[PDB]
């Protein structure tokens, strides 16, 4: 089955830059997250099909997450991956996809809207228990590329 989930979340910085922010992401991350150890790239270019495994520590427990990028659209700000293995995939779930945009705010911010599809394993349910968790690392990796950029004025 496919469970979809809607969320929005808001930021001062401008799309673009945000967007060139999030291009960064694998070198950001574990400069601003402590469980974020590392980030590699295991198979592709950093375009659609690219295999990322993200490396974590957790109760000083190494766990590893894969990540899979489904498609870019640049000229929209839009960038969708999958979580397709490690720790943040649950058992009954195949893999959990986010689909990602950036929207200009009113005031020249911008408007990130997620589109959350939990595509479990025939007539399995998503854990309500892994979603809290998943939301709450999703949005701190947000707030890190974000806390990056307004940390970091003349980078981006
Ligand atoms: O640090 C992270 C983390 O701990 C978990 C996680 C999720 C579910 C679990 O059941 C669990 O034990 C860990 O997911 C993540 C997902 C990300 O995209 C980025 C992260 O930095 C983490």
């Amino acid at each position: 089955g496919v469970f979809t989930f809607e969320d929005e979340i808001t930021s001062t910085v401008p799309p673009a830059k945000l967007y060139n922010a999030m291009k960064d992401a694998d070198s950001i991350t574990p400069k601003i997250i402590d469980d974020v150890k590392s980030v590699e790239i295991v198979e592709g270019n950093g375009g659609p099909g690219t295999i990322k495994k993200l490396t974590i520590v957790e109760d000083g427990e190494t766990k590893f997450i894969l990540h899979k990028v489904e498609s870019i659209d640049e000229a929209n700000y839009a960038y969708n991956y999958s979580v397709v293995g490690g720790v943040a995939l649950p058992p009954t779930a195949e893999k959990i996809t986010f689909e990602t945009k950036l929207v200009e705010g009113p005031n020249g911010g911008s408007i990130g809207k997620l589109t959350l599809k939990y595509h479990t394993k025939g007539d399995a349910k998503p854990d309500e228990e892994e979603l809290k968790k998943g939301k709450a690392k999703g949005e701190g990796l947000f707030r890190a590329i974000e806390g990056y950029v307004l940390a970091n004025p003349t980078q981006y």
